[PDB]
């Protein structure tokens, strides 16, 4: 049989698996799959979900959230529903294996500082599925595939990894990590559980405290933050077209996702400076220009120059705050596939059990 | 009253005591106890421990080991654990003096450069136990107790103790020792914190690092090693039956077990060759004809070999390592009891405080 | 005043009372009275309740179910109606102690890993009633009940408390606990509240939906599974003679059975695993040899053979299931009762408010 | 400007803060604030809090403890909780400098063997309140202000910092220090992380686990132990008057508070004659004779007795165990006001960040 390297991103917002096979360097399967479960409900009418499907996964699955109980199988970066996960890993490894013979060895990005047990749950969850795993922390994954190996040695191409500070706000943590050009230590990331859905929990209780019974969804909380959420100062007036209760309103949400979006860098900010005043003294000044925003939260407006606002205040020998860039979904993805195809034959965990 | 010199032999994986009296040289007591103390679990049924004993000691404490919490008294040939290494001389002395009445004078054996602070740890959890202590290093205990004063005088024999060099790998420690007839000098002698617990250590990272949670237990581990591993050349395949999470695995552990022996080797072999340099011109042809491997790393499959053979591929005079024997848990007690019965009435130490 | 301690198995179906005297050995008062309160209706007739009970418990509350409302104390093996409770723990009071002037000291017997909410209102509906409480969970009882002391030191008698996992399947909670010698610790115990009720209210649903209205109530549904109930593989046709509505009908419930009774070795099968790959691995390969079912459902007709061939074909080293016995219904009862024997003073609860 | 120099005693119970400037000897500030801070509750009505404070310091944290979170800033002796070790400090500035415009100096008291992670936490939590700050450790500054340089000099005053040893039995830990003249070295002190605190834990452990529920804070727990806790020979009967769900209880604590205390000198004993024996042979007979338990664990009822006789049957020459004195709170402050004045300029470390 052969074998087939996935780069897996297992993701509490999207999960992006990547497949290739060892040698070559270009990418067979590159799905972005939204990671939701969708059971299809009891009593559902035939010819509503094409093809009678009883389990839904990613946009399937959210186009189809009337029909369906959808789930999250992740919550914080860690896999938190078990059988959605194992049914949601099962899918996305038909999608990086349509043949479905092919040995897949799988690098799946758990967040900063991972648990055992939330790494045993990824191991539990992906036995029978992918033959050989390997869990690297999702920033360092970050950094890796953020690193563009075609333009590597050139002079006028500054290295990602070889020292930089990746701050990958996904949608479930937000891991920051001190990308020093090696697998990073325990005490060179750092991981909060607060991030794209800690947001979308405070724009819903600030939603229904200030307009109750406003039935907006977290699906529908969570596009309000992706197209109108900001850091910084508030910005007044800020109208959010919403429907609630069927009738079409004009909510005034710019103090609501100002201080919504701003305890994300309340949060994270701690854990930035922990970080800056960890690494060594001969590499931090290099690494203030080299700080880098990965993840989904790497969208919010105006965050890459609050945070170099808010360390050129503090002292910090001129840091320069970048973006990761357009492609944030499939840099962990990415990552993982280069170290899947980097690690060595005694690198690979066995799955038994 | 009588007094009973006591051969002791607190070892890091078994410890062995030899009890007799002055001026004869049969063997009253001659126990091989595994060194740990099991401390019945809180909360334990009544019935369950034979006698309903709270602290265990060896076997007793390996058949239990399932009810009681168990702490090795001893880690690197060292005392690691005051209270529990307590427990267990008192244990030991109750052993070799059933009677519980008659001065023990013990001769216990430290590692091959024990430093004061770690001979004061042997000489205050044997205070109130023995009445006069003696710490002779161990490999020139074993170099002693393996020596048959029987055999002695005869042509056909060679003493193990006129000219040898003794590698007594145990479970802790793995000291090097020039025995040249006389007591060793701190040149004589190197002691590195490399053996038995240390590829069991390399072993349980080694699958803790490719199966994951296999949760198989140090003593499962250990059992492996015992059973399969090896040095020299990788094995393979080489089929190891395991129990993971109840269920039974056949595991592939040749070059695993390669690994974690074989680090042994190139632990002991800069201090082999380093006192092998330090002999004397005059006596080192004969050293390398008298090279002897006691203790239980002398067991792992084609050690002597192995050794041999990178003595001889490093030019040295013809070198013919040789093992212990099947004796090799008494020899360390053996020479003990015969350093007790030769010991002097000046060389007794005496234990106040 | 005289002490007795008693034995307490607070059952959602069938709570068991056992009283003795300290230092002995015998049983005093032994009840078994199933777990029910009837309050006799408004209005009812002089001489239709034999002493014009108001209030009558167990048995007298079930053959005058017509005449008496009852309210079940325990739901789901917690106190879920505390007046009945605390009524019926009087009852099982004076049950215990006729004279009803000695000083009582209740081990009662808690799910697996009962909240401390779910003990507090075993506290609460036993203060003024027993003097001095102990609340242990439930399948370690079971344990230490089915344990025959008389036959302890034996060879021939396999101690269920040194190693073995139970399966008190009860009618409320199925709780599963590692029994390993000792006080089991939070994580050797897994209580699912899926057990007899649960499987009575299936077929109560199973049997609303295919024969709707039949009127069958929870009391012969009850009898409908204790009779032809099972779990494994369907069997048809299996007859039911039932009467609804005052007409005798013959159901066939073989389906339905299948599928009541099949749900809880769906539920009690992922925490069976669980525990057994949570057991050391020195230990699982006898744990799996002594697997006990105890309770009310180890009375399904098929189940000890049906989970040895689940975890026979999981893989799991030749497991051995095992049903407790024919007294399933004093062993948390006998077990409580010896741990009130071997309770120290310091381990009694005082009930104070 | 004008400099105030501050000796800080950041204790885990009580913090004691004593400001005095320059050359002079008399103290301006000395202020006894307990260790806790209290963030006001959210929905507070206005008039609650006097002066409608959202964060409250010592007392007025603990008068308002019902309206207020508490959070102790310190635990085991270092900060446990940095934000709210920072506002405390913060606070103990505005206390130490009423108008805020000097340039404090503090020298604060850390435990024994301080770790440099718990020291860099005490000066990050004083960086921009203190401008130079100096750790020394608790029991020598409380060597230092038990002594009286009013009496230094005479033949009747026996120095407590020429030759004594120090038992500061603290809230957090229980530090033992060998005070020989000089600044104390690592291995004139011992540190153990069991003091009032382990206590109050203890009786908290023993009393939910005799009288189940009682609802007893920490802080009445505490005082039950200030009140009647002892150490020796149990003291039975011992009642104690507590309320326990709004209704009074009077409970036999006897027991309770015996092995709740003894457990303190239990654990401070292997230290304490650990220390006695580390002391030169030339002065440990005095040291002896200058034995002095300070902290609040030396106004426990029949430590001193009880120590000295402990030393006394385990051999030690005429020990002489002696209590501090009344002034038991500011010992530690006033041996860090005096060592702040007796710093030179190149003692004191600049907090920079
Ligand atoms: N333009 C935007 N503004 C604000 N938030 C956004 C924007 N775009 C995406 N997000 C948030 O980012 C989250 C997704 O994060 P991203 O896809 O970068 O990483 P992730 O895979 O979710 O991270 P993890 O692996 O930790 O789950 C979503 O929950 C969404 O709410
Ligand atoms: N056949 C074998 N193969 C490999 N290792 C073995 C074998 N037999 C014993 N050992 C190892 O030897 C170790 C100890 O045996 P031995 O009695 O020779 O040393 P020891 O006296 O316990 O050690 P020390 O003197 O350092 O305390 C054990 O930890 C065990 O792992
Ligand atoms: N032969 C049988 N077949 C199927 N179910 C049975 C049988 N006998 C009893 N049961 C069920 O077992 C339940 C009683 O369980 P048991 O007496 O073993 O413990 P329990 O007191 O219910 O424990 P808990 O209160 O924790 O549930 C009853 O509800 C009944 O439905
Ligand atoms: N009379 C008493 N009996 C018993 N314990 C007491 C008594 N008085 C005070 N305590 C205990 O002493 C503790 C306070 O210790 P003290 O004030 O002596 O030093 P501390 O500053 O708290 O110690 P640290 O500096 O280590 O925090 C309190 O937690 C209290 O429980
Ligand atoms: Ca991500
Ligand atoms: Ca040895
Ligand atoms: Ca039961
Ligand atoms: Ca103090």
């Amino acid at each position: 049989t052969k074998t087939v390297l996935v780069g897996f991103d297992f993701g509490t917002n999207k999960s992006c698996v990547l497949a290739g096979t060892a040698g070559a360097t270009d990418i067979a399967i590159s799905k972005i799959v939204p990671t939701v479960v969708g059971y299809v409900k009891e009593g559902i009418v035939d010819g509503i979900v094409a093809g009678n499907r009883s389990v839904l996964f990613g946009d399937d699955a959210l186009q189809n959230r009337l029909h369906a109980r959808l789930v999250a199988p992740m919550e914080h970066g860690v896999i938190a529903h078990p059988d959605a996960a194992r049914d949601f890993v099962q899918h996305l490894r038909s999608l990086a294996d349509p043949s479905g013979q092919a040995e897949i060895r799988a690098v799946v990005g758990v967040p900063a500082n991972a648990t055992e047990q939330a790494r045993e749950d990824v191991r539990r969850c992906a036995f029978g599925i992918f033959d050989r795993i390997l869990l690297i922390p999702e920033p360092f994954l970050a950094a890796l595939g953020y690193r563009d190996d075609a333009r590597l040695g050139q002079s006028n191409y500054i290295d990602p990894v070889v020292n930089s500070l990746f701050i990958d706000i996904g949608g479930g943590t937000s891991d920051i990590c001190l990308v020093q050009g090696y697998f990073p230590g325990p005490d060179d990331q750092i991981s909060i559980p607060f991030a794209g859905d800690a947001i979308d929990q405070l724009l819903q209780e600030e939603l229904n405290r200030t307009y109750p019974n406003n039935g907006l969804s977290l699906h529908k909380v969570r596009e309000i933050k992706e197209a109108h959420g900001y850091v910084g100062p508030s910005r007044k007036p800020l109208d959010v077209k919403v429907v609630i209760g069927g009738k079409a309103h004009t909510l005034e949400l710019g103090d609501t996702l100002a201080r919504a979006c701003n305890a994300l860098i309340d949060k994270i900010y701690p854990a930035l400076t922990t970080l800056i005043q960890r690494a060594s003294s001969d590499s931090v000044v290099t690494l203030l220009q080299n700080i880098i925003i990965t993840g989904g939260g790497s969208q919010i407006k105006g965050i890459d120059t609050l945070l170099q606002k808010k360390l050129t205040e503090d002292g910090f020998e001129s840091p320069k705050v970048r973006l990761a860039g357009h492609d944030y979904k499939r840099y962990v993805a990415l990552g993982a596939l280069k170290a899947a195809r980097a690690a060595r034959e005694n690198q690979w965990q066995v799955l038994l059990g």
